[PDB]
């Protein structure tokens, strides 16, 4: 159950979401919802150095 997250701006102060499954993700990104991509990170472990979504991998957690 790899929860993750995604900021559309790469501010310290941008909204940050997409607090569902790892699945939930890829659709969004697969989808279209993110045409230039958004910062993309992992809710559970918390940490930081943020990845676009166009550059982080949907095929080693799910």
């Amino acid at each position: 159950d790899v929860m993750w997250e995604y900021k559309w701006e790469n501010t310290g102060d941008a909204e940050l979401y997409g607090p569902f499954t790892s699945a939930q993700m890829q659709t969004w990104v697969s989808e279209g919802y993110f045409p230039d991509g958004v910062y993309c990170r992992k809710l559970d472990p918390p940490g930081g150095q943020f990845y676009n979504s166009k550059r982080i991998d949907f095929d080693l957690y799910t």
